[PDB]
């Protein structure tokens, strides 16, 4: 037992007001403002938060927060990382409290992406999720964590070694006429992290969030079209996770992938040379 | 495989007659009197008993009895405790027979709470449970054991180490504006033991018993109100176990927590800063 | 829609104290004494009662109480009986209140058995069933009513005509080397009333009561043997209802048939020439 | 409510000993000999019998026995037949007892096939089915009756009118390059009676019996091949009932159709111009 | 993985003809006679046999045959027994073929009961079970093996050590006012072997066989009563396995325990001081 | 975790055009021609292919391709084979790409059958299976792989050792009056590889392919009969896998076994001395 979900993530942004409107109106996320001068939160479920939005930022990813079941797994994984030669820091109580977790360690993946491992998230059971716009349904989180990210890597083999140590499984799932793309899971979500060896100006290529209801995905798509927000890739279904998704611009320039109907992860490695349908390029430059 | 349930407990009381009326009328427990001069039994199910009520007492907990599956697990856990430096005594046949078990060992937890580990409880299949008052339903026991207790500790870290060795799982689940409260499970019951570092005049803070039917919980609540018995904390739902419960005075001064609809234990550590609703203070001094 | 269950019955007895001990210890029925000088009640479930036990009696049946769904069905069946030439009396409020029902009519079946038709039984939801001895389970009642009775008839064809008018279905199900026995249902209970053309000193041959648990039936059987109460017919399984049952003496001389595992009534008429096994004569003269 | 199953049938044979061996070894039916000089019985289930085999016979069908639910349906259908101009006879008790039924009437269908309508078959629950050879499974009977027959008709429209009056449903289901074949159901069995306008030397073309297990059908097929019994039509699946079946000679010259996996009857009329596969002619002259 | 079922057993008898009639008529077992001069077989299911009945015998147990999953488990358990100091013999092909198994080893338990361990039983799928009398149902075998036996032991602790090594689980389950009785399982059958420290003239106290249907158990009971065969213990339900059973004499003097409705084995050790009901002594001297 | 399915196989043929017509018309496989001069593909499902058909061939098996879950299992099994003394070659990227897999190693089994182990098959999710003739259903593949093969062996013990190392389970399942036949599984398919010690001119005795629908199996059988293709063994059911199958000639002379309704593999070794029914010899010389 090691990493069990993508529990939270932090991003930094240059336009917090635009991000609040985008998150609520375009996606249906809930804005939680605790009156902090430099950040606010986005909720998806009973967790106090799933995304921390830092102000005065770089319009990129700040950290991914990977959950382990408890203290025993936290301690075991820490030692495992040390023994394998990785540089980690166990955080003090102030730093853990900043993230609202019971235990916290910080490191960087082989691509330079700041990576946090924690146990004991804060759950606000007294405060049920209340979406930023009316929703037919809710989000798929639970044992699948918040969603998935594709992040920049320079050495795919080293990236794979690192995430394997963290307890992820997966390998090259697409060979695109040849670019190889690798996808890894740490729970039932088909993938939680993925990467290839392509150049990228930003740490974060995209974040995928999953609705329980197709009606919310469709309405989200309609919101993007109505507000003339760039759709980088049109609606389609992935050969790996079988989800219906599209990719749209965020105010930070990296992409959001709203989706629906993701399939369960499998440990039997398969690869494909294309998607089931759709996901055609529309807006260029992403 | 180690401890699998809170199998029995012993308490001592100053007023056995009051305890008989309380147990039967207020809670629906069954009184079994085997004609012993110094004790009687309370039943909840087919077990010969779940609670031993000793006379001429201190109005506090006398022992918690933790079950293991069988002799192999009993022997293994005994040696484990010895190897870790804890002081245990394997009881002879007379002492085992007193508790009506096939094998028995005695120790104390780090807080000084007398702790028994046993295998092979006596089950009276010929003698079905017959509650002390008419019930709509029955009690939740089975693989969840009799209920849960909160007991006094002086060193939470040492307590955690001890119960971890016994096969329990769990950690700090509430941070209350800061008091930290730890809750541990050894089966599907969300918790069977819990504790914090607060001072306490008694070993036992409260015992929780769970009804299968909301109607019995409601009627129990009504019995407390009708008989003007102190309700220390009003009806509410816990963020951790999701049960509907209240807390009322017993004749011994420590609290009973009658409840309904407890959720299954989880190994993924979460924490909260408050309950879902209710559990407001009413009667003070508990 | 007409008669839907055997809702209650009244019996009269010469020895109420013996009947109280018998009902509680031998059968597990609940005694309810409302302080009336001339009667007490036996409960099986949430109904205020299922059996009224009148004192200063004849050790026989006093009345069968047949339930209809509501007032519309009550009125329709009343008129149906009148139109077919049967003599009925619609009872006033005092008489209805005596039986604790909202509407009541009285008549006699063609065999002279006093027959009541009612709607709106009193249900004491606040007062859950509490058996007269510890039980593993409870009784089968609900949409199947309290049980079944075999009652005396002089003209089977006329009896059949009467119960058919009341909404029962069924005919000759046994031809015994030749005695013909007829069995009729008004709900899922395989039969609620049955009869043949044999002579009988009493209105009531037997009453069948059904346990949910085989363990209670077995213990009941053991109670009869231990207390040296006559077993008229030994354990066996009926070809029609497939229940495991035996027949034992009551203090009134007519028989009780405790049983378990009755099958659902069928509208497709079948007959048999014997039972599946058992039901051999033991104590003679019943 | 009218006819609900093909309950029994009678055949007459010239070689009873050959029929006993055939029924037991080739089909797995149970022979019941009640010591009558002129007949024996074949069982398939708990019914006393499903087929009566008369000696000194014509090697053809003697009667089909159609069940109604009870006396009310029996009386109603009798009057219906009379009112429509058909000739029926209500049988006395001796004649009913010969067939082991509670009520019996006799007529002929428009093709001259002797037709009986009855209620109240004799079920020997004390005497479970015991097949004439070891079987993996048993027969499909229950609410589907014993099987189906194809019988001779001279006027298909009149036949249809008659069976419609009896409560059957169905029409032309095959148009074979053109011969029209009509199939009618009276319960979940896809068909219980069928016919066309072709000439036939015998009343009975074939009887279909259905096994619960494919292994028994296969072994039956193997028995026919091993004993060099004519297979008139090879294994195949019918477009209407979707059953896997073959057709083999009986000692009487008409055909048995052993089968497996019949589909539920439908009230929505369909037709086909051929079967799904197989049912090719092998032995000619049937 | 070690012993997974009681696969077969061998007994020797003085009166084979009496045993054939008893097995078929009284129990519904199938007699298979392969024309061997010194033995015949009893079947319960698709296995070639479950019981070997040797002639010219001692009216006692000859061997218990314990199945392991395959060759790897066979080899591992053999070495385990050798390493623990037990005396075993690996049988040659002739001896294995005598038992109709692919691999066979022979030893004796600490009580002197001949004990065989094997893999690869012969299953006659072509030859479905055909009971020796008509049955409503069949036997419970499959992953539960043929039944259970109680056998003589002189040293219960040594017996327990031996069966524990074989992969069984269980301990003292009854303390009878004090006699201790131990019961061990190797699959879902509540127990497959049991023993105490009481003296016994024979190796075998009783064999329990389980019907799928209560109707067959009842009819079996009726057969014993009708044929005036001693019933040593009357119908009752065991506190441990919850089965309805009785105990009757066999022609060899040891007891058969026909039963119905056995519960699943549990690894959590419980004990009782009596049964649920019944099992009263009738015929003495067993 | 080691081999998890028969993922693909390669055959070589002398008449590719005949094989195309045979595969499509007689079996319903899909022909995929990628324009390669020396080979084409047969599909059964979403995999790019299940069978590679090489031209200019020997009318025999060229290779069996055994799948492992992923790279870790591939590497572990490779080392396991090396450590046990087997000769393996890890293939370069060109060779892996030829088979359309992410990782590939080559060896020979002890019988000389070329054996490939791979991970990461190419799945064409964009290109759903389209059978070569209309089908009622599809093929059974998924976690059961493509089917099973019987291949030539010279030393059954060495063969068993090799496939055991690969993670297969199974042993002798038939003893035929004596020829011993061994059957091994690596997933839920009852067997994926089988063999005996009989002489064979070809590596491949037969390939079994399984339909989801009996109607397709029947139609396939009909196609063989219509086109006068040799049926070596007639329809029957295997005692081990319980499937309905027949065996027919392919254009290469080795046999295809089309079938339906295979049972789940079991780890508990059984043997038989014959099939359930059928599988009688028809066309000789196979
Ligand atoms: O390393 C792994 C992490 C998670 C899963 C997993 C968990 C639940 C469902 C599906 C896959 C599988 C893995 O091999
Ligand atoms: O420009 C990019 C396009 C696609 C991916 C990508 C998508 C899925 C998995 C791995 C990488 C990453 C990129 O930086
Ligand atoms: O979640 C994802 C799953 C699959 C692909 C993908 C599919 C085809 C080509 C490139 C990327 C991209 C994703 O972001
Ligand atoms: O130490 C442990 C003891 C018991 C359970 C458990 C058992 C059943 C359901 C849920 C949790 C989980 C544990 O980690
Ligand atoms: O006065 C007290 C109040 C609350 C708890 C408590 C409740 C739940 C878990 C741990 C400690 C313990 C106390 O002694
Ligand atoms: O069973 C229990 C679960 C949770 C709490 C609790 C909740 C909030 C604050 C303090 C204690 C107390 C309990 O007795
Ligand atoms: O007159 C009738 C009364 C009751 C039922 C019935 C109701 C429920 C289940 C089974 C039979 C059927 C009848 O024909
Ligand atoms: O002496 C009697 C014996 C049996 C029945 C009886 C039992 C079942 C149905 C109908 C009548 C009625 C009697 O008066
Ligand atoms: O409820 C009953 C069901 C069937 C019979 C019966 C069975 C055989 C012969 C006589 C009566 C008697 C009953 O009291
Ligand atoms: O006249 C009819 C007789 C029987 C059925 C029937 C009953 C059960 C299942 C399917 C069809 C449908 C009819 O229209
Ligand atoms: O020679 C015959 C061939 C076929 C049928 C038949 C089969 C099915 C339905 C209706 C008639 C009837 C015959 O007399
Ligand atoms: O039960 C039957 C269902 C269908 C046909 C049939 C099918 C095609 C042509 C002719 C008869 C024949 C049958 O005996
Ligand atoms: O040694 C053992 C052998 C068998 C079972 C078992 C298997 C299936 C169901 C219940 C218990 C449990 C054991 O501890
Ligand atoms: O005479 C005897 C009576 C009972 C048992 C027995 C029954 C169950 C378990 C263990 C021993 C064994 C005996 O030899
Ligand atoms: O299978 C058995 C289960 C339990 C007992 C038993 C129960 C009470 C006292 C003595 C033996 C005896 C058995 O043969
Ligand atoms: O070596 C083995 C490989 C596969 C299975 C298996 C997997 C799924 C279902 C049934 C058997 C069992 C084995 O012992
Ligand atoms: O001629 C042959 C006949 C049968 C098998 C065979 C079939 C199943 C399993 C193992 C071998 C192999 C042969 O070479
Ligand atoms: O898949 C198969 C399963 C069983 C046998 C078999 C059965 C009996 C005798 C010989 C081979 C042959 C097969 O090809
Ligand atoms: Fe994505
Ligand atoms: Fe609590
Ligand atoms: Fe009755
Ligand atoms: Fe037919
Ligand atoms: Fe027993
Ligand atoms: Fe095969
Ligand atoms: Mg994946
Ligand atoms: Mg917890
Ligand atoms: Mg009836
Ligand atoms: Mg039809
Ligand atoms: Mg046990
Ligand atoms: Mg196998």
């Amino acid at each position: 037992a090691a990493v069990i979900e993508l529990g939270y993530m932090g991003i930094s942004v240059k336009d917090p007001d635009a991000w609040k409107s985008f998150a609520t109106d375009m996606l249906g996320l809930q804005v939680l403002d605790e009156g902090e001068k430099d950040r606010f939160y986005l909720r998806m479920d009973y967790w106090h938060h799933r995304i921390v939005v830092h102000h005065n930022g770089q319009d990129d990813l700040e950290y991914l927060g990977w959950r382990v079941a408890g203290k025993p797994e936290f301690e075991a994984l820490g030692q495992k990382l040390i023994d394998a030669g990785y540089k980690i820091r166990i955080c003090d109580k102030v730093e853990a409290q900043e993230r609202m977790v019971l235990g916290l360690m910080k490191t960087e993946d082989p691509g330079g992406n700041p990576t946090e491992i924690f146990w004991g998230p804060r759950i606000d059971m007294s405060n049920p999720f209340h979406p930023g716009r009316p929703l037919h349904g809710k989000f798929v989180t639970g044992d699948q964590g918040l969603g998935h990210c594709i992040v920049r890597q320079t050495d795919v083999a080293e990236a794979h070694k690192f995430y394997s140590l963290l307890g992820f499984r997966g390998d090259v799932e697409y060979r695109i006429p040849t670019a190889e793309l690798s996808f890894m899971h740490c729970n039932a979500r088909d993938h939680s992290i993925a990467f290839g060896a392509m150049p990228a100006a930003k740490r974060l290529n995209h974040l995928m969030l999953e609705y329980t209801h197709m009606e919310d995905l469709g309405y989200t798509h309609q919101q993007f079209v109505k507000n003339e927000i760039d759709i980088a890739l049109q609606l389609g279904i992935h050969a790996n996770d079988k989800a219906l998704t599209f990719y749209g611009a965020t105010p930070s320039g990296w992409l959001i992938e709203p989706g629906w109907r993701g399939a369960t992860a499998i440990d039997e490695a398969e690869y494909y040379v294309g998607d089931i349908f759709g996901h055609g390029v529309e807006a260029t430059g992403y």
